[PDB]
């Protein structure tokens, strides 16, 4: 097919409109408008860092689409995928409920237009149209009858009169949605009228005569998270299904190459169809029909999103339904199966302490706002008070205590502060609770500006490891460093020793079993007789240096041992034999779990989150929102200055619920880091290309209305 | 009296030969030469161990007397004698001077009209001179008559009026040569007028009145590689010559200490005269006159350069005409380079160590490896990263970190038994992926058995294993040979490579560990010179080979070991060179293929960023690898022939270099550490503002 040979040769986006079983290219300046009476085929081509190309195939159905037009677009999707050697991820998209990654391709917004090929309409490049504009992250302009009846005071509308474009904002429309509706107006101006058209903004009671002349005289106008965590897995075999796993996280083994699978997430709006390598081609080529039959049989809504993945090319959202997804490539290669397109343009900068003060990009990508060298104060929580820790023992933390670390960070030409609230795993509830309140209290003392990070024992963020000079972070199971009473330590104790990109190490005590070992780390097991230093295959320089800087304060003397080839007195101290972690971990962690940005809300007594599609942009931080920025290691909570006071005070709780509902069954101990608008740390800012320190000095909407 | 001041410390001294006397030139005027006179130039480089090394040059102007020229020749022979015959002598002629002579003056040369005979002196006044400035790397400013007729629109000119110095640039003058002519202008300012002068730059049509007052109203103005590879060797015996070897590389044995020899390279502009220790004092002291007679008898241009060397004090340039020269000299453009030994811990801090060891980083970065099957890249099994079959060709995309900076290297490895189509396809696929990644990754073509050090260091602790032929592609696994030999070498970093070789004794080498594999057992031979990593590397190979080693030392090893080899024979026991920098210092050349003919011009003296012209393609020949530097504003076909220009540079080298020598293409502004580290004074923002824009606003 003539357009097939133009398909996906370079990185880019291509949109064809399905016209009487033919693919007709949509003019590029009109990308984002869709005739609701037609169907379209969208090919996103992404370059994969090693130069290869990755394909996301979407077909889109309008509400007034034919069934043969809808069929044509699906047929084209199968055969385009076929022509590109089956490596594409396919997506069925339905007007109004389209996936986030489709939505990422159009961040000027979407325009749903009345008409279709059946009614004689074309993407040509004299007007009188009216659009209802809805949406906060996902902006949609629906064509509506030109009548005051289409209007309501909740939203913004665009009355398009050709050379003049009338954006009208309802009185009860909030000012962020006005800024988004302005994108729509500006688009029509610059893309449909190629700049030579005037945009007139107006509120109610200030409508121009042009607007009242077509619309007449204005009358009076009118004005979730629970469902995410559970999914199930099915094998497909007319077609019928057998249930292979009724609760996630799933076994990656359940996916057999000989068959195809349906991962049902339909109470949350999505099903995946996984195509196995060795499944027969008749079944694979019918992966779209299989899916829609599934949606009908389970009485799911017809808008449900569908993605078909090929084996070896799965997306991160898909794979995170499974416990510990791995491939051979994994450690060797430079990337994984899929590259989430909203981080595809991010240059990866590995850690370099010397230049750390230069690169927010490195701060963000490595969770280090600085080198850890700043002045810091540490307290221990005793009863209802903070007690200064002995500076001699900075770096040691007992699991029966809770601490507060006030730390001053310098990076670039700015100063800021972080309050770390470390909560031991055996600290009593009253003292843990007290540490959380004292953290907030000292946040308010310092003007509400410092970052607050709640971290619990055994999941310490990288930045926290690097505060203690060269000394490692030592984390006892453990007892109490409070002056009242120190326990005699356990008979035999083992310490897992981890490093970070910065080189800093921490030694965290865990129970003395073989099941707690790890190839990637150095361990220190202490027995009555002597002192060991086990050193894994994966272990490196910093991990051993760190492991015997521990051995000095332990008042012990090392007997170094490599993994696998070891004395057996060490395996007596362990009490026997079991398998342990030998697989490496991910610099690829960004690829497996790219950062995602969500808004979230607490009323209707119900927690709701909305993901923001596409590239992380400062513009998506609405000052009347609380946002979640989910780095895999850390969930930042960004609190807008004009969000509700209840929303502000439940910042932590919002994140906790975000994590408790994640279908990935995330770690209950995942650190949460609250940050204030205009006081964001490097680790947060660096995820946003184009961040601007004076972005909020002028109101974003005042800016974009004098700006045009 | 002047002899006793000669060559006591490192430095440079220039005398003017004035009526058979040596008269020192004032130091602020070093670089100026009267065209009617001759000079004697002594470069005193501190050899590298505390001793002193002497390069003696005498220079003849175009209007030099014949008694003046003779005086300077006499002085050259007698200074050498006074300095214990250990100097290298050079005959230099105005306009055709050697590269190392030019190295002493990279502000440029001034040829001035006049000499002793016409009553002129190096005084340090009322002036009105005009200089034509010509030259791209070697810049020479010839004094010319003060007239518009001396002007041409190709070049830059300097009208020196004393307190005012008028540098004039032709319409059709290139802006890099503008940058070089301003060096001359400021040189006059800061050295002849001791700073006390204005330099005024002007182009055609914008000449000041000062300039049109002297010159009148402006009228209309006007506007190799084959020869290097062959040389011959002669014995000298009036004098006549015997031909001792009519084609290089030469036998070093051919130089007998009792005679003198002429190595003829005169089709390339140079002859050497080699003085044997035990040759008689009459023949040695007449080596220059012998040379000139040879030049006359073979009807070479009188401009031909001549160097006479003493045995044991030969030049690297001279010794590379010989096969395996064994057994002084320090190229003075490598003489101030502090040599930094390898320390992986601090590798990221020192460009210098990166350059001197061919290591952009430790090799631990993220990498992807493909094998070429047909016209496509197919990913190699990650289990087998590090193994390369000689029937295949591969592409390695590697991510390197150094300083606080990132870059990329695409290695295109071409097996010795790979089909031409697949090799060609590998070469096209590397260029395509370079373009796909923005044109910035360095591209290094390596041929099997000549892997650069950095490539060995990519595979963890594992060594890079290189099989003779076969293919890791899914189509066909041939059963390997019954008996197999593997040469195991290490690099400065500790990394190892195991290169399969023919199973001969003549293929062994004392410096390395070897692995001979037989049906019965697996050996691990260990040379005298073999060291710690070579054994470590050699026994991880025995692991991959599904075999278990029987270790054996050199010289004293079983007789079952050598039945597998098919007998015994002599092999390589000679050690290798950290001294390689000294035997083969890096050299920088420009090159061009215009007029359908390949031409190179060496850039003299200390390697400096500024000599990287953005409209040139440059070759930096590290002995191990030839970098080719592509300036952003060079012509499109020169860019696309970067690889091929380096290939012909190597095929025409009189050193008879390995055709498998790696070639590494690197782009202006994206140079890797291993390249950058050779230019002390390199600056990451040098090209952020145009060099001539700076050097026109600079000072002015």
């Amino acid at each position: 097919h003539p357009e097939f040979l133009k398909a996906g040769k370079e990185p880019g986006l291509q949109i064809w409109r399905v016209e009487k079983f033919d693919l007709v290219p949509v003019p590029t300046n009109l990308y984002g408008d869709f005739f609701t009476g037609d169907a379209y085929v969208i090919l996103k081509t992404v370059q994969l860092r090693n130069g290869n190309l990755q394909y996301d195939l979407h077909y889109w159905l309008g509400n007034e689409c034919s069934q043969d037009e809808s069929g044509a677009a699906a047929i084209f999707t199968v055969q385009l995928d076929d022509y590109l050697n089956g490596r594409a991820v396919q997506h069925r998209e339905v007007q109004g409920f389209e996936s986030a990654t489709f939505l990422g391709y159009f961040k000027s917004g979407l325009k749903y237009k009345k008409g279709g090929v059946a009614s004689g309409f074309k993407h040509v490049v004299v007007v009188q149209r009216l659009f209802q504009v809805k949406g906060r992250r996902v902006v949609r302009a629906t064509e509506v009858p030109v009548s005051w009846e289409s209007f309501n005071n909740g939203y913004c509308f665009i009355l398009d009169l050709g050379n003049n474009i009338h954006q009208w904002c309802g009185s009860n429309s909030n000012r962020y949605e006005r800024l988004k509706a302005t994108q729509v107006s500006k688009g029509i101006r610059d893309n449909e009228r190629s700049g030579r058209a005037r945009v007139h903004v107006s509120e109610e009671g200030t409508e121009p005569e042009a607007m009242l002349q077509v619309l007449g005289p204005k009358p009076a106008l009118p004005a979730d998270a629970a469902n995410r965590k559970l999914a199930k897995l099915y094998k497909v075999s007319t077609m019928s299904v057998s249930l292979v796993a009724d609760e996630n996280p799933f076994a990656q083994g359940a996916l057999k190459s000989e068959d195809c699978f349906i991962l049902d997430h339909g109470k949350d709006g999505k099903i995946f169809v996984w195509k196995g390598k060795q499944a027969n081609t008749e079944e694979r080529k019918a992966a779209l029909k299989t899916a829609s039959d599934f949606i009908t049989k389970m009485d799911y809504p017809k808008q449900t999103q569908v993605s078909v993945l090929p084996e070896g090319g799965e997306t991160p959202l898909f794979k995170q339904f499974f416990k510990n997804w791995r491939d051979p490539d994994q450690t060797d290669g430079l990337g994984l199966s899929y590259l989430s397109s909203h981080i595809a343009n991010v240059e990866r900068v590995p850690f370099d302490a010397a230049t750390l003060h230069t690169s927010t990009a490195m701060a963000a990508q490595h969770g280090m706002d600085d080198d850890g060298t700043g002045q810091k104060q540490i307290w221990r929580i005793e009863g209802s008070n903070k007690v200064p820790v002995d500076p001699a023992t900075y770096g040691q933390f007992y699991g029966g205590d809770s601490y507060i670390i006030l730390y001053n960070y310098r990076h670039g030409g700015r100063q800021g502060q972080i309050i770390y609230n470390w909560q031991g795993a055996q600290s009593t509830q009253d003292e843990v609770a007290a540490s959380a309140i004292l953290t907030a209290q000292l946040d308010e003392e310092l003007g509400g500006t410092p970052v607050q990070s709640r971290v619990v024992q055994g999941k310490e963020p990288a930045h926290l490891m690097s505060l203690f000079g060269g000394k490692p972070m030592i984390i006892y199971k453990g007892g109490t460093s409070r002056e009242g009473g120190q326990t005699a330590p356990a008979s035999t104790r083992l310490f897992q020793v981890r490093a970070n990109s910065a080189g800093a190490t921490r030694a965290v005590e865990v129970l003395p079993k073989a099941g707690a070992l790890n190839s990637n780390d150095a361990f220190v097991l202490k027995t009555p007789s002597a002192a060991y230093l086990w050193v894994g295959t994966g272990a490196s320089e910093a991990e051993k240096t760190g492991a015997q800087e521990l051995l000095r304060v332990l008042r012990a003397q090392p007997v170094q041992v490599a993994e696998g080839s070891e004395p057996d007195g060490f395996w007596e101290a362990l009490g026997g034999k079991a398998a342990y972690r030998t697989s490496p971990r991910l610099d690829k962690k960004m690829d497996a779990h790219p950062p995602r940005l969500f808004a979230c809300s607490n009323k209707i007594g119900r927690f709701v989150i909305e993901e923001v599609p596409g590239e992380l942009m400062q513009e998506d931080l609405a000052t009347d929102d609380v946002m979640l920025l989910d780095t895999w290691d850390q969930v930042f909570v960004w609190v807008g200055k004009d969000s509700q006071e209840e929303e502000k005070t439940e910042a932590l709780t919002s994140a906790k619920r975000y994590i408790e509902t994640d279908p990935a069954n995330r770690d209950r101990r995942t650190p949460i880091t609250v940050v204030k608008q205009g006081f964001e740390p490097p680790s947060f800012v660096g995820w946003f290309l184009g961040w601007d320190d004076d972005y909020w000095s002028v109101d974003p909407l005042d800016r974009a209305m004098a700006e045009l």
